[PDB]
């Protein structure tokens, strides 16, 4: 299985996927990451 996890050093409120990608990619050097209820969570194999 895999497992997700929000991120809380984002920027508040999202708008584009890209946000959150970025953003993940970034912060938690992973492989994605989507917005959620206006969160962003990253994608991360365990």
């Amino acid at each position: 299985k895999t497992c997700e996890h929000l991120a809380d050093t984002y920027r508040g409120v999202c708008f584009t996927n890209a946000s959150c990608d970025d953003h993940c990619k970034n912060k938690a050097h992973l492989i994605s990451g989507t917005c959620h209820n206006w969160k962003c969570f990253c994608t991360q194999n365990c």
